[PDB]
Order: C-alpha cells, then sequence, then structure tokens
C-alpha cells in the first residue's frame, strides 16, 4: 500500500483528488493539506511514500515546501496549473520525482505515483509541447 | 438517480470531480466536457438534470454556455476559482441555480446538486462573505 499526502489549497480540488486516488487498491491518502507548511509538517513527521504537491498555495508554496523536504526521502510529485520553465527547474533542483499539469488526464496521476515508486522521473509531455 | 454533466477544461480536475460525484448512490455522471460548446451540445441533446459548469474554458466560456442553455430546463451550478461580481451577475441573469467556488469544501458539491434538484438557489457562503459587502 502506497501512502500519499496531498497538498492543494483549493479544498474542492483537494477533496476530489483524495477521492480520485482512494479509488486505487494499492494506494491510500494518509493526509490532506492546503499550504506548503502542512506538507512540510506531515512529510517530516508521518513520512508518506509520496507527496502530491500543488505550487501556488498561501504561506509557503509547494516549491518552497519541496526544498525543505529535499533530504527526507519522500517522493514528491508536483501537480499544478503552471507550465513555467522556472517552476520546473526549481522543482527538479529540489529533487521532485514528478511534475504533472492539472491539464494532464486524471488517470496519469495514479500511474505517475506507481512509476515514481519504481524509481522513475515523470514529467507531463504537455510541458515540452507548451514551450515548443 | 440524478444525471450530471461536468464541464471543466482542466482534465485532472474534470476526472477528479467525476470520481468525487460517482461516490454518491443517488447521482450519476452521464457526461464530461472541457469546453462551453461541449456543455451546450450535451445539455441540449442529452438533457441531464444538472450541469456542473466551470467559467473559464477555451472556445466558449461556461457563462456563454449558461446563456445558450437559459431555456433548456437543466439546472446549472457554476463551479469556479473566480469570486468575481460580474461573473456572478451574468450567471444569475442566465438563470444558473448555483454558484460554487473551487475553495468550497468538496462536500458542498453533492449537497448543492440535491438542493438545486429540490428547487433551491445555492451560492457558496465563501462567495457571499466576499461579495455581499
Ligand atoms: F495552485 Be497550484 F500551483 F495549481
Ligand atoms: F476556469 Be474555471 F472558471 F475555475
Ligand atoms: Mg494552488
Ligand atoms: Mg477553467
Amino acid at each position: 500500500m502506497i501512502s500519499i499526502f496531498i497538498a492543494e489549497d483549493q479544498q474542492m480540488l483537494l477533496g476530489a483528488l483524495g477521492s480520485l486516488l482512494n479509488l486505487e487498491d494499492d494506494m491510500e491518502v494518509v493526509g490532506k493539506g492546503t499550504t506548503g507548511q502542512d506538507a512540510v509538517d506531515f512529510v517530516k513527521k508521518r513520512q508518506p511514500d509520496v507527496c502530491i504537491m500543488d505550487i501556488e498555495m498561501p504561506g509557503k508554496t509547494g516549491l518552497e515546501a519541496a526544498e525543505e523536504l529535499k533530504d527526507t526521502g519522500c517522493k514528491i510529485i508536483i501537480l499544478t496549473t503552471f507550465a513555467r520553465p522556472g517552476y520546473f527547474q526549481r522543482a527538479i533542483k529540489a529533487g521532485v520525482k514528478g511534475y504533472l499539469l492539472k491539464d494532464s488526464p486524471s488517470e496519469e496521476l495514479a500511474n505517475a505515483i506507481r512509476s515514481v515508486m519504481n524509481g522513475k522521473r515523470i514529467y507531463a509531455p504537455e510541458l515540452m509541447e507548451d514551450l515548443y
């Protein structure tokens, strides 16, 4: 069973993502948060296998949270509206294992969690497609 | 069984919303769309009880779509990031039954669908605390 923490400031989306992932037999949402701090606190304390991280959240962004969790051993997958090369470069330098867009098909999220748990790096193809 | 069409351009969110609503025993997601036209086409043709409508979508907005569906008898609930007075007033003039924010708790969605089916007008308390001032 893969343990997942979800950090997403928009409650409707946070609740819907937890519901989308609890559909999976080999996955479990162990906690939900709305800020970068909620992610840092849970991940350092509860140590879930995976953290689904939104970027733009109040207080501390998901990129800032990812930097604070760089040496924790948790596999961070960024899930954001923003296809920004600066956000992506800061995310990869922080050691994130994935970077997905909120415009990626929903099925790609559970797939990315399994891939990342298998040591793979998952970046939405839509990113390169947006830039070029 | 309440039939619902969801129009949301962000696929991840569209898929997650359908999953959130298919959890309910008295509800059913009969279609999903990413544009305002997808909403107009499905609603006029398939006539679901309810349409969960995002505002900002490519091609045709959810408000432009809500206006085209004003006389269809489908109960439209707006679900958006935007607590914008102009969007709200255009939505209500189009005859939308609800206006929810993406910052409303996830439970507000299934509750609003049942309330709207019971002839009520549902506006997110978060929207009213911001705008009603
Ligand atoms: F607000 Be998250 F970066 F989509
Ligand atoms: F893009 Be929708 F108006 F949140
Ligand atoms: Mg956010
Ligand atoms: Mg949109």
